[PDB]
């Protein structure tokens, strides 16, 4: 059975352009499919079938209503009914990610839907982030802060970010991000092959 | 009894920075006041105050737990009674701005806390957020489309967003901002002061 890796994060941090880019550098070595979830639209679905990340058969859309964290928490059953589908479907997935509808600070998976999670913050959202808190932050099992090319331009400083970060997470990983450039890409790659206990 | 305007939008979308331009430049002519909220912390309050938008006491901070639209719909008794308490407190006030916890596209403020609402999104969140729908982008009073000058660095069209923006609101009114300099905030003033009726 698939390792189930839940994305979070809030609205526009880059989820997607993460998934696309560990489905496009993971999947020719393990059998990958993503269930993408959004409020009001299939965008996510469409955007990741027209790049390619996956074959459209491995990439499934959620429309929740309401909010991201009730499909990923509170009441996690359509997502589940979906993996279950793939799942079945598919026969000898190694990992199935869920990308969340993007979501307030409070937002988390529930154990039963993800077995890691990965939350995504970006830089431009504000060099304070970090420490306005929250599980996502705190809690996850690997935290991204992406958008380290828009640093600059809001007045962020990745060094306060860093510091900040440290303070919240102890010991747990974390990693800058240019989802653009693909920097640091590679890390969470190892991270999930690793501690997902791919093979 | 004052004009309140709730600022709602996703994490990190240019909330406080709309607050701060619209306290320095409307408090001249009319008598304000601040909520700030946040999940876990009073930092916007901070914040605020530090930037000289308004004396300090003119500014109150809520931590609120949970979801933010929890706090400005659902359950506002805390907002709704802070908002009260200055109100009591400055006697005069013409306009109380309460600045919602970033959350996901779902969230909107009840009219018992809300007379008019400001929805704040931004283009670094992506080319497609106001196709990703929802209330904030189609029914608020006046929608907000901040951070222009992040276009290039993320790949968005500001002609898209435009077209999209008016199909999904059809006339009701919106701009663009670049609140690191300063533009749009003339239309967002002429709005408040006309639907607000303010004087
Ligand atoms: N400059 C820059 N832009 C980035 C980076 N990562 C993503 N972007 C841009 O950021 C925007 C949002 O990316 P997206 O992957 O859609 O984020 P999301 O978190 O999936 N959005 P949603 O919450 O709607 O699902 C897009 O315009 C994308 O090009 C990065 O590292 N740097
Ligand atoms: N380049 C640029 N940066 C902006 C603009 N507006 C805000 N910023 C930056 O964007 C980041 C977030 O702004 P902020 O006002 O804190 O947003 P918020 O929506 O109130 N955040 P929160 O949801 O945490 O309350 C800050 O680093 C701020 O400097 C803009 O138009 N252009
Ligand atoms: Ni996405
Ligand atoms: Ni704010
Ligand atoms: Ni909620």
């Amino acid at each position: 059975h698939p390792l189930r890796v839940g994305v979070g994060g809030p609205v526009g941090s880059g989820k997607t352009a993460l998934l696309e880019a560990l489905c496009k550098a993971m999947r020719d070595t393990w059998q990958l499919a993503v269930v993408t979830n959004d409020i009001y639209t299939k965008e996510d679905q469409r955007i990741l079938t027209e790049a390619g990340t996956l074959a459209p058969e491995r990439i499934v859309g959620v429309e929740t209503g309401g909010c991201p964290h009730t499909a990923i928490r509170e009441d996690a059953s359509m997502n589940l009914a979906a993996v279950e589908a793939l799942s079945e479907k598919f026969g000898n997935l190694d990992l199935i990610f869920v990308e969340s509808g993007g979501d307030n600070l409070s937002a988390t998976f529930s154990p039963e839907l993800a077995d890691l999670t990965i939350y995504v913050i970006d830089v431009a959202e504000g060099e304070k982030i970090p420490r306005k808190g929250g599980p996502g932050i705190t809690r996850s099992d690997f935290l991204v802060i992406n958008k380290t090319d828009l640093a600059p331009y809001v007045g962020a400083s990745l060094k306060v970010m860093a510091s900040d970060t440290q303070r919240m997470r102890g010991d747990r990983p974390w990693t800058f991000t240019n989802l653009k450039q693909g920097d640091g890409l590679s890390t969470i790659i190892a991270f999930l092959e690793d501690k997902g206990m791919l093979g």
